[PDB]
């Protein structure tokens, strides 16, 4: 698809969570074919963040998903124009989020740009988010399905955000993946298992952390 | 409240619904104390909108609410600084919207400026919105409750967008009302009844519509 | 409708909340035309209840609703066969409830019988319900609407359960009202404001409390 | 676990969906260790059901789950006492169901008895269920997580009931798995993948259908 085994990517997130506007920029290396990525994020505006940085995580690339040969890779096939995605975040405490990502490709640079807009609200002031009581997301299995006569995908995943107290914090992810160009081939409903971790790196001069994700496409084990 | 019986208001809305970007601007005259208002909207970008306009309606002011003396008017009391609002639209069919509005009032201009940011997704292609089969919102009764120790308000209302077939289409509105400065006083939980309508007014050069809203504050009967 | 100004009623609730089976019986007096009712409840089985008794409250009669003349009283018109209702309870903490009520009339006795089945689950062990941290429901306004070509009603109300800490506890009430006989006249969408209070009366020999409700039908004040 | 590679099971179901009461009884053969099972159902009351049978399917055993040695099988470990389950069905169109099952095993009979209580409402009259336009459930992947200090399990899965038009119909399954006696050990969060199908087998004297399910436990890949 014009993809390298190893890739670099850029991040620019524009957001407002519970009235708090902020600005995050990033950089990363990834293995499209490995379904792995490691990114570095920085709050260049609105920091330090008043909420849990874990809610932004997934709003930062399905391209970085190791697909089987028997399965159509909507995302990679997306090369070279890229694609866009929108996602609803339904937290168990009533908080609501919408995220919009625009994936574009710096072909010769072999760099994938990500431009996102994140909007979240109704995050309880006592919640783990407002109280920054989170730690990491739990491993998951997302259902990916094609939209008949549409050329788009639908991602369905029930997320669990692990808290310091040891508890879980539930969130429903509902995504729509839209390729920038009409897709010749469409995949069949499948699954995407993921592993996303955050490791802070804030100094005291800057709020930063590093993200990391691993994902493999799979079919129903039946 | 430094407000006038009759006034004016200006609107500027930016949004991307189901990936469709659009810009809307409006003008209006209102009666803060009557809780009445009529507004004229004109899509000045992304028109014509590929979805129903009905979804954007409420996304265009709690200042325009007839409040009883017995009840604290957090909104009017919001002067001079003004206030802001955040809202989540939970449509029965899976669609998700978020709207944030920044409210500011010009004394010298006797106008109320509204700057909204409407975002929505997961609007089923064959849905009433995507297939523009909506007519009007059914009259509501919203619940306004104070957030102890937060200085903010919470609005809760179950909306119904009336369809052409005469079928209702459900949507849960969850609002957060926050004044720009620390509130001197807080009201008690109460209700707000509203009636909002839409009259199309598009031509061929531009897509336009008129909005109207009447709201009255109330207590438990 | 054969209704008296003053009425007596009987209660028999069969339930299981979070695995806890219980049995409540009751008796009450009401004013159909006043839209008022006062009932006395007793846990004859499964007591003392492990959960907050406030969740059962509304599962105990729209007949007791003061209607305007301009508005059709589906419920009273229901005389003399009575009617049935089913309701879903969606609590903010994930707990789920379904309630089914069967309203029958002891015509000459002028007594209204109520036979209910209550099923609730996913009530967090730390919740106000499990922790019995509730006190009373807050006043509400329910939307009542007709079902085109069905002869049934739909009740929509967002409930708030007041806690001891002073906080609210949200619950979505979604009802279906089915008259025992084909209705000649149907009402137009309207509203029903309610006030429901609980006043314990458990001795130490028996778990009991008294309920009380006031309700008036209204049209959109527009 | 006192269980047998191959076994039998008996079913008795009582329910009132949308006010329609019904009684169902079934017989089956299963492979606890294979996580496989086939069951034969017969409406012996309230038939024919006015709604889709597909809704009752999952309402008919986590014992039948192929579990890796590396993972704790809370269900099989549930022997001898057995276990119970509670589940909420959150259908996209507003329908609401609750199902509770009491699980008991006869050593001497090598059969597993299932006593369910299915309740459901708000099934849109023109819905796929009410208009019986459903075919089968799409293969799933459920999330099984332990409840610390409770001795219970929590199952989470987003279901899709396939329609005749080939359209999917959404339903959220939220389960609570509770053993009859204090568990010696607890498993770690893991997944359960399932494949469940329905083959009609009604005649004219009785309404019958066959159910089949294959489930395998798994960890994060």
């Amino acid at each position: 698809h014009g993809l390298k085994e190893e890739m670099t990517m850029k991040y620019h997130m524009e957001g407002c969570v519970n009235g708090h506007k902020f600005v995050i920029t990033g950089e990363g290396i990834g293995y499209p074919f490995k379904g792995k990525q490691t990114i570095n994020l920085c709050v260049i505006e609105g920091g330090p963040l008043p909420f849990s940085e874990d809610i932004l995580s997934a709003g930062f690339d399905r391209i970085f998903t190791e697909y089987p040969q028997d399965i159509v890779d909507y995302f990679k096939n997306s090369c070279p124009a890229g694609y866009t995605w929108g996602r609803s975040f339904l937290f168990e405490d009533g908080a609501v989020c919408i995220c919009n990502v625009d994936i574009t490709v710096s072909v010769k640079e072999n760099c994938i740009y990500h431009k996102s807009i994140f909007n979240g609200m109704n995050f309880p002031a006592d919640g783990p988010v407002m109280k920054k009581m989170t730690t990491n997301w739990e491993a998951s299995c997302e259902k990916i399905m094609p939209v008949p006569k549409q050329g788009i995908l639908k991602g369905d995943v029930s997320m669990y955000l692990l808290l310091k107290d040891g508890g879980r914090y539930r969130c429903q992810f509902d995504t729509v993946y839209k390729a920038k160009s009409v897709p010749s081939k469409m995949p069949e409903w499948h699954f995407i298992q993921h592993k996303l971790l955050r490791e802070d790196r804030s100094d005291a001069k800057n709020q930063k952390w590093q993200l990391t994700e691993h994902a493999i496409a799979f079919p129903s084990a039946l």
